[PDB]
């Protein structure tokens, strides 16, 4: 019965090991669920600004500029364009 | 014993649970590591468009403007340079 002792013991540390499993993967769940509220309740502060960007450099293009003054604004509309749609991008990030 | 037999039983039961959480467990933290990877995909690419925003906008206003196109320019120079940093801030406080 010291054979029964022993598979107790071992029921014990068993049980010890899914509680560690089990402790661990619900840590990262809920932490990721925070940061993702987070990062979404974020993003129209991150978008607003390129979008006042993407406004400004494309109402600059309709006034008269030197040639290298066109192509730099260009690039900053250009620019602000992929920042705007990877900042979209991101909000699909919760959740695909 | 019929009485170990249970108890080999009930170990068994826990070696079941223990491989469905060990499963449950690296499933969460790979997805966790997935998303960490795409948070740093994101600002990578962020990165440097929203460089050449900042970049180009205080290049431009070392040059010839209308006091119309020097309020717009200045307006993105500010603009940009406050949200690079939020946007800076919002990913890296977005991960693990």
């Amino acid at each position: 019965a010291a054979i029964l002792e022993e598979s107790m013991h071992a029921r014990d540390q068993l049980m010890e090991q899914n509680f560690a499993l089990d402790k661990a993967r619900q840590e990262a769940e809920m932490a990721v669920h925070a940061r993702n509220d987070f990062l979404a309740v974020m993003n129209h502060e991150m978008r607003t600004p390129m979008h006042a960007i993407i406004s400004l450099s494309s109402l600059l293009l309709e006034t008269e500029l030197s040639p290298e003054q066109r192509v730099m604004i260009e690039t900053i509309l250009k620019s602000s364009n992929l920042v705007a749609t990877l900042i979209s991008d991101v909000l699909d990030l919760s959740r695909l």
